[PDB]
């Protein structure tokens, strides 16, 4: 596990703004009938006009710039031709690269309107998100983090996927460790002053098992078509406790926007 220094942290703090502004950016775009395709050009357009790269961009061969996951789909959707509709709940994920650092952070995102039962499940899922990052400091524990989301999510009978984690990041858009969305207080390896990952949940409504498309490769759905949320954020471990390098600028963190 790469531990950085200061210049790092400025490096990792301007990737990270630039990716939460290409989502304060795309708030206006997502409504009913506009496609994920359409999504898709508007962000890597957004990206490369700021002289940074879409990481996602044929990563592993991945066909599109940025994941678009509606309702049921978990994680890692890909744009395509269908038309949002009403009442659909869509993931938007973005990591650019600017000058060779990653800045990986995903919101969820309201199509129309939306009923109480999807918002709560997106409210939950960001809030499990803030309790896992903020256990963040020198000395604890990565099973802390875990504890903290599983616990969140649990207590109002949701799920957590086990199968995709948050991970290691810097010059490297996976790198070491691996950051479960669930686990135990004090198990895991110790954080340390330096460390860079993502904290990155995924939720459901129903069961945690997924499955993977067996046609394009990438695509995670809820094995009982159950909604599924998602957020993101890329943080550092600090002398005395974290730093989150994605925030919005523009205070839009959870619908409503
Ligand atoms: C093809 S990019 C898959 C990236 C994944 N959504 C992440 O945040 O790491
Ligand atoms: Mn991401
Ligand atoms: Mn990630
Ligand atoms: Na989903």
């Amino acid at each position: 596990i790469k531990i950085h220094t200061e210049k790092d942290f400025i490096k990792m703090r301007a990737a990270g703004k630039l990716a939460a502004e290409t989502l304060d950016f795309i708030t206006d775009h997502v409504k009913p009938n506009v496609t994920t395709n359409s999504l898709n050009d508007l962000c890597h357009n957004f990206i490369t006009s700021h002289n940074a790269i879409p990481a996602p961009l044929n990563y592993k061969g991945f066909p599109k710039s940025i994941c678009t996951s509606i309702n049921h789909v978990v994680c890692h959707g890909i744009p395509n031709d269908k038309p949002l509709k009403n009442g659909d709940i869509v993931n938007i994920d973005v990591t650019v690269i600017l000058d060779g650092w990653y800045g990986d952070t995903s919101r969820m995102y309201y199509v129309g309107d939306v009923a109480i039962k999807p918002k709560r499940l997106i409210q939950v899922t960001y809030d499990a998100m803030m309790k896992g990052i903020e256990v963040v400091r020198p000395g604890a524990k990565l099973g802390d983090i875990g504890y903290a989301i599983q616990s969140y999510a649990e207590k109002h009978n949701y799920s957590v996927v086990r199968d995709y984690t948050g991970h290691g990041i810097g010059r490297v858009f996976h790198d070491k460790p691996s950051i479960l969305n669930y686990g135990r207080n004090g198990t895991g390896l110790t954080l340390k002053e330096g460390m860079f990952f993502t904290v990155e949940p995924m939720i459901n409504a129903g069961n945690y098992d997924t499955i993977l498309s067996k046609l394009d490769g990438w695509t995670v759905t809820t094995r009982d078509k159950s909604l599924s949320a998602q957020f993101e954020h890329t943080i550092g471990v600090t002398k005395d406790g974290f730093e989150i390098f994605t925030l919005s600028p523009k205070k839009l963190d959870y619908p409503p926007y």
